[PDB]
């Protein structure tokens, strides 16, 4: 998709274990394939859950950025001093203020 | 007071005793104080009534800081509501929102 073009077929490893040697025609040409993962959401079980989702993140290992969320005191905080200020330049503008 | 001001808060010596210590806030800063004087009416006495008194007239020139408390991790977000409600009241009373 990138290119548009490169011929050079490469080299899949499909003789590297018997479990991809047989499923050789169903994986690769013309094809799909689909992959279905099971998550246990016990807190016990936690290091084997992080193991899955780390086999999850295979098959192409996109870029989940950063999660985070400001609190939700502080963001009132920022919107309403926000809020003040936008209120307060438009009267000031006005000169109502 | 008799001049007007200048800094220099000097310091008066509260570790010296415990009494004093634990009276910190009390005798001055954050809190509203009222000294009862008890006097003997004996002539024996006269001295040391004399004394209370003297230190009494001086226990009426301290000035407190008081302050009433309120909770600025939530009154911080009362007077911000609020300042946003006087401005929208302004803005909207005198059509300028």
């Amino acid at each position: 998709n990138k290119n548009k073009k490169k011929k050079k077929t490469d080299f899949i490893p499909y003789r590297d274990s018997v479990l991809t040697w047989l499923l050789r025609e169903n994986l690769g040409g013309n094809s799909r394939t689909a992959m279905v993962a099971a998550l246990s959401p016990a807190d016990i079980n936690y290091d084997e859950t992080l193991s899955t989702l780390r086999y999850a993140d295979r098959a192409k290992q996109i870029r989940c950025n950063a999660v985070i969320n400001e609190d939700l005191n502080n963001k009132l905080i920022r919107e309403l001093k926000d809020e003040v200020t936008r209120l307060r330049d438009l009267l000031y503008a006005q000169g109502l203020g």
